């Protein structure tokens, strides 16, 4: 099990850039994955990006591909470039230990596929 804490939240102006961080406390192995989800006003919690801690497989939702980069250092980062007002949302860090039979180069995208969650942090592009 891991405990998760986001940082880097806050305001940024349109056309700027912002980096979120999430520090994981606990054992970060055995098909361990981390992800970012976000929830905009009036919307569901949506998948943003995820990463496999071993091997480095990543996947991005279509609307952020090429603009956002997810990476490792203990800590996962979401580097957010060319920010638009529509990127405004509460961003949540998530993590999970995938089942033993999982492909080593695969990631789930549904919120309930991730067992561990941060409290979320507001990002406002305005």
């Amino acid at each position: 099990q891991v405990q998760l804490q986001e940082s880097g939240g806050g305001l940024v102006q349109p056309g700027g850039s912002l980096r979120l961080s999430c520090a994981a406390s606990g054992r970060t192995f055995s098909s361990y994955a981390m992800g970012w989800f976000r929830q905009a006003p009036g919307k569901q919690r949506e998948f943003v990006a995820a990463i496999r801690w071993s091997g480095g497989y990543t996947y991005y939702t279509d609307s952020v591909k090429g603009r956002f980069t997810i990476s490792r250092d203990t800590t996962v980062y979401l580097q957010m470039n060319s920010l638009k007002p529509e990127d405004t949302a509460v961003y949540y860090c998530a993590a999970t230990y995938l089942s033993s039979d999982y492909s080593r180069y695969a990631l789930p995208q549904r919120p309930l596929d991730y067992d561990y969650w941060g409290q979320g942090t507001q990002v406002t592009v305005s």
